[PDB]
Order: C-alpha cells, then structure tokens, then sequence
C-alpha cells in the first residue's frame, strides 16, 4: 500500500526540471517505499483517461511532508508549470 | 448557471472555432442555463481553490449530444482537451 502523488505540469522550464529532481531524491533518501513519483506533463499526454483527476494543489500539499510542499509550491507559484496534483493510496507492485 | 469549464493545452484556430460554437449551441439550447469558461492551462496553470479537472469521459456523458461531439472533437482531433468540470456558479 504506497501513495502515488502525482503531478501535472504545463510543460518545463529548467528550474522545474532541477525542482522536480530535488523532489524525487527527497522521496528517495526520507521518504523511501512511502510515496511513488508520477509526473504528468498534459503538453506531451494532455488528455486524462477515465480515472484520472487533476485537484488543485492547496488542497492536496497540506497533507505532504513540509519539505514536499515547499517544492511543491515553488513549482506551482514560482515557476508557474503546476497545474495540479492527484494523490492516490493504493497497494503497488 | 451551470458553468461547463473545459480545461485546454493551448488552442488551435479550430479548437477555437469549435469553442465558439459550443457556447453558442448551449445559449441557443439552453437559454442560460449552461456557461461556457474555457481555461487555457498554457495561459494560467494553477487550478484554483474550487478548480478540479475531471476526465472527459467521465462527465461528459451528462452533457447535451452536439456539446458530446465538439468535446468528442476538441479530445480526440484537435487533441487540446484536458478534462473539464460542471459547477453551478453565478
């Protein structure tokens, strides 16, 4: 049982693409086994299939890791690439 | 009013010839009832407070049949359409 977060992103820029390594090595070295990285960029895949869902990201950091949340929120006022998030709790192989 | 809000990677004089229409065939049909807001993602990203993003097929079985196929459209030709969300709004 693993939450997936899942971000959906307008595209990169190079400091979106530096934040989101900062983020998965942070998942990998304090979070590790806890949350499973999923990057979703709606200009290379933009239409959701039929399970999907995009929240808007205040809603959904407020439950992350404060660490999570700060780069989360520099991709999202900063940057301006975070369109939203999705979080899912499901078991994974 | 209802306010139908489809959320789109940009836009393509198609995509925007076939918005156009959508919003006039939902007042001609509805009176009111139904509103258009397109949210282009490539012009303002962050979804708001109250903002979600649904899939098409999920919700837009709901919807009025020429509202189905422009969105059908706006998905699968134009390839622009995102998600899309119904709230009632004033």
């Amino acid at each position: 049982k693993t939450y997936v977060l899942k971000l959906y992103v307008a595209g990169n820029t190079p400091n979106s693409v530096r934040a989101l390594k900062t983020l998965k090595n942070i998942l990998e070295q304090e979070f590790q086994g806890i949350y499973a990285l999923k990057v979703i960029d709606v200009l290379k895949n933009p239409q959701l299939a039929e399970e999907d869902k995009i929240l808007a990201t205040p809603t959904l950091s407020k439950i992350l890791p404060p660490p999570v949340r700060k780069i989360i929120g520099d991709l999202s006022d900063r940057e301006r690439v975070l369109i939203g998030l999705d979080l899912l709790y499901e078991e994974l192989t």
